[PDB]
C-alpha cells in the first residue's frame, strides 16, 4: 500500500490516456497527472521545476544536460516524434525554392525549439542554408512577447534580434516583414488567410518520405525526464517509468490497428497504418535507444553544430544509465 | 436534479471529452461506459442495457424498420470509414472483383453495417449481386456467433454456417472460402498466409474515385435513446446531440494541433489537409444535411439487400428534433 506520490505531467495523446485512466500503471507510484500542451509544460519544468516526472523538450533538456546543470535527467521516451518539413512557412510571392532563403529573415518563437533544431537541420544538409546565413527573428506566434526558456551562449556568427515588441512573429510574415518562419505550430490564422503564405515544401509528406529514406531519421521532439534526486534515490525508477509509457504507446497502437470504428477521427486509418509500417518499419514510432539510434546520433551532432550543446554529447550520456536496454524471453 | 442516464460509446479522440467531463450534456449526470462495438450492439439490441448507446446503423434500421425498436436514432455518426478495406480475398484465386461471382464469400453475420456497405460496392461496381454469392457464416476470432436480430431473408440469399468449431478467418487460411468480408481483418494467423490481402491493390484510391462519384462517406454507427426517455425529455435528443457534437469538435481543435501530433501516426498535418480536400472542411460530419447522399444511399441498399421491413425515409431514420440545429 506505500508508493511514490509523484507528480506526473504529459501531453494528451492516445499514447498517454492508457497511462492517465490507470489501465497502465507505473510500478510502485500514485501518479498524479496532469495533461499540458507543449509550451506551458516545457516553461514550467525548466523555470521552475514544478514535476516529478515530465515530458520535455528534448533541445532544452539537452542545453541544461550538456552543462550538468539540468534538474532532471532523460529516459528515451519519446512521446514527441514528427517530421518538422511541416513546420517550414514561407511567403510562397518571394520563394520559390528553399535555396532562397539564404540571407533572408525568418522568424521563430525562440532559437532553441526542439522542431527549429530538426527545421534548420534540413535547410542546412539538403540547401547549404547554415543558421549563420539567416537574420533570425524571435517573438511569439499568438502572443507577441515570448522569452528565450533557458539562456544561450549561441556563437556570434548567428544573428539574431527580436521582434518588434506588440507583433508577433505571425503578423511580421502576414506583413511579410520576415519573408519565412518556424516552429512547432502553424502561424496564427489572420496570418494563414494571408493567400501568399503556406509551406515551404508544397509536397511536406513526398519531402520527408525521401528525407527518412535518406537518413532514416525519424526526428525525436520530446523526451521524458525524472528529477536527478529522485533517480539516485530510487535506481529502479527510471525502468519504470519507461516500462509504463512503453505499455501506453503498444495498448494505444493496438486500439488504433483495429478498424472496426478508427479511434482516430481520421479517413483510411487502414491504409495509413500500413504505409506507416511499410516505410518506416513495423515499430514506426518507438520509444528505446537502439530503436532510435539513427535519429539520436543526429540530434546531438545537430544540437552542437547549431550551438546548443556545450559539447558534441555521445548518446551514451544522453539518458539515465539503466535505460539503455529492456529484458526479452 | 439532473438525469441518471447510462452512457454506452467506443473510446475514440471524438468522445474523450464526453468522458472525462469537458463537455457535458444538458440535464445530465451521465455513468459512462467505454464498449468495443461487437459487446456494445450485442448488448444493446439484446437486453436493452444502455440509457444512451451507439449502435449498428444497421442492426438499429432492422428494427426500426419494423417499428419495434427500443432506441430512436440521432444523426451522431461516432462511427464513418470507407468499407474498402473491408474485403479481403484469395489475391491466388481472384484476379479482379468481377471473379467473385458464384464463389464462397464468409461474414460474421450478413447483418453488419460494414458488410452492407461492402455488398453494395460489389453489386455497383461489379455486378456481383448477394444472390450470386454462396455466404458462410460464423465468427473472425471465435467460431460460435449469432445474428444479433432475426432476418427475414429473401430467398435468392444462399447462406449456410461455417463448418463447427471454425472461424471465417481459418476458413479463408485453408481456402475453404475464396472471400471474407467484416468490420475487422481475418485474424492474424490467418492474415500470415501470403496469398490472402485487400481485394482492393489501392483501396485509397478506389475509394476516393467512390467518394468523387457518389458523395457517400459511409457510416457504420449512429447513437440512440430508449423512446420512453425521448417522449418524456422532448429536449434529451437534441442534448445529447450537441455534446457528441462538441466532443468531436473539441477532439479535432486539439488533433488539427501541431505542437505534438495526438495520433500515433506520421504525416498527420498533411492527413488532415488531404482528408479537408477531398470530403469537405466537415469530413467527419455529424447532422443530417451534410450527409445526405449517405443516408440517401444507406437506406436503398439496407432495403435492397433484405434487412429493411419497409421502405425507409431520410425523414423517419431520426427523431424529429434532430433534424437541424441552429445557428448565428
Ligand atoms: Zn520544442
Ligand atoms: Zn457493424
Amino acid at each position: 500500500m506505500n508508493k511514490l506520490r509523484l507528480s506526473v505531467a504529459m501531453g494528451d495523446y492516445d499514447r498517454t490516456r492508457p497511462l492517465y485512466d490507470g489501465r497502465v500503471q507505473i510500478d510502485g507510484v500514485d501518479p498524479v497527472f496532469m495533461l499540458l500542451n507543449p509550451e506551458e509544460m516545457f516553461f514550467r519544468a525548466m523555470r521552475s521545476q514544478d514535476f516529478d516526472i515530465t515530458e520535455i523538450s528534448f533541445s532544452s533538456y539537452l542545453v541544461k544536460h550538456s552543462q550538468d546543470s539540468c534538474p532532471y535527467i532523460g529516459i528515451p521516451v519519446f512521446v514527441s516524434r514528427a517530421f518538422r518539413h511541416t513546420s517550414i512557412y514561407v511567403r510562397k510571392d518571394r520563394i520559390q525554392r528553399p535555396e532562397d532563403l539564404k540571407g533572408k529573415r525568418i522568424g521563430l518563437p525562440e532559437y532553441q525549439l526542439t522542431a527549429n533544431v530538426w527545421a534548420r537541420a534540413i535547410l542546412e544538409a539538403d540547401h547549404g542554408v547554415r543558421p549563420c546565413d539567416v537574420h533570425w527573428v524571435r517573438g511569439g506566434i499568438e502572443t507577441a512577447a515570448r522569452p528565450e526558456k533557458i539562456k544561450l551562449a549561441l556563437p556570434s556568427d548567428i544573428h539574431i534580434e527580436n521582434a518588434p515588441e506588440g507583433e508577433t512573429i505571425s503578423a511580421l510574415l502576414d506583413r511579410g516583414d520576415i519573408d519565412g518562419f518556424i516552429g512547432p505550430r502553424p502561424p496564427a490564422s489572420t496570418a494563414l488567410r494571408n493567400p501568399n503564405i503556406g509551406w515551404l515544401y508544397d509536397d511536406p509528406t513526398a519531402a520527408a518520405k525521401d528525407y527518412y529514406r535518406r537518413t532514416g531519421i525519424f526526428p525525436i521532439m520530446h523526451i521524458v525526464g525524472i528529477r536527478k534526486e529522485l533517480a539516485a534515490q530510487h535506481p529502479w525508477l527510471p525502468s519504470a517509468v519507461f516500462k509504463a509509457f512503453s505499455q501506453a504507446k503498444q495498448a494505444a497502437l493496438d486500439l488504433l490497428e483495429d478498424t472496426s470504428a478508427t479511434k482516430v477521427t481520421l479517413p483510411f486509418v487502414e491504409e495509413q497504418i500500413r504505409a506507416a509500417k511499410s516505410t518506416l518499419g513495423d515499430d514506426y514510432w518507438p520509444y528505446g535507444v537502439a530503436a532510435s539510434r539513427r535519429t539520436l546520433e543526429a540530434f546531438v551532432r545537430h544540437h552542437h553544430a547549431q550551438g546548443l550543446s556545450a559539447r558534441l554529447m555521445a548518446v551514451e550520456e544522453l539518458f539515465h544509465p539503466s535505460t539503455y536496454e529492456t529484458y526479452s524471453i
